[PDB]
């Protein structure tokens, strides 16, 4: 039959305690099947699709079917976005995944010379899936929408303050504004 | 602002029409941008993602994102899933992609030898995305929810009548049942 709480598309640290929810109107006579894309998760036969401590190989779409005798119904795709970082990034972050947008790794700052890899980073958790945009001078970073900001080979063009905008559509929060410097 | 038109998940064959739609209820005083996961898709800035000619390529998951001057909502997440099969195969499907759940590549009736791989396929487009569950002798093949029916190695208990129950939730569509021997 009808689906009364379809699955939030999430981002959570590996390790932590994971749920994914479907829940129908007949509920609990109904009969529940979870998917990761077109495989049939064995003994996702329940309401909500638990992992006890996510692996990064857990990250992907799932999907939930939904029967009541006659019908079927199919959820919402859900997207679950597993990060590994190190523990001293998991401050104010416990083994249990929370639905609060939150960064747990910041860009930072740095004097780099012509021809240097230029690397920034900017991971956040929360539900739904944060998403990401980088900014450089006040400017938005033109289809740079990944935790991810790097540049091969800088030139020096590439100086200046950067920062990411990570946002839902319950809360956003801006990372640290940080200084690139490109000189010899 | 609130969307009125969400994406649907859909399987076509490559070289067709395909369109993937988002409506806002401010439409067309908003903006559109579509992504292919967390990809900003270039000049994917209007209400509808058009491929007008689709590559395998092409395959994947998409969201819209659409704002009016506060606010920023985040459309249902789409699977578009392209095949690539042969022309002889393609007769009742045109270069424009069809929602009608239609099976393109049939299963096939065939007399193997123990050891032997057993392919089976069951190909079909529409939308919403089709779904797919094997049968052997009138009970569903656990877990057999691909285009795909693999077994490496036939023994003699592989033999029996086989087809694939094609299904969404607006059509469902039985395959031809095909007959496998096994023996020498
Ligand atoms: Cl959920
Ligand atoms: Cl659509």
């Amino acid at each position: 039959s009808k689906i009364t709480v379809n699955p939030e598309s999430k981002a959570v640290l590996a390790g932590q305690f994971v749920k994914l929810c479907c829940r129908a109107t007949g509920h609990p006579f109904v009969q529940y099947q979870w998917f990761k894309m077109n495989k049939e998760i064995p003994n996702g036969n329940t309401s909500e699709l638990i992992f006890n401590a996510v692996h990064v190989k857990d990250a992907g779409f799932y999907v939930c079917r939904v029967n009541n005798n006659f019908t079927f119904e199919f959820s919402q795709w859900s997207q679950l976005d597993v990060c590994d970082i190190p523990e001293s990034f998991q401050r104010s972050v416990d083994g249990v995944s929370e639905s609060k947008l939150q960064i747990c790794v910041e860009p930072t700052s740095q004097k780099l010379m012509p021809g240097s890899t230029l690397v920034l980073q900017c991971v956040a958790v929360g539900s739904p899936i944060p998403h990401y945009q980088w900014f450089k001078n006040e400017l938005p970073l033109t289809h740079e929408t990944k935790k991810l900001y790097m540049v091969p080979y800088v030139d020096l063009e590439h100086q200046g303050t950067y920062w990411c905008h990570v946002y839902n559509d319950r809360d956003s929060q801006d990372s640290k504004k940080v200084e690139i410097i490109i000189d010899e």
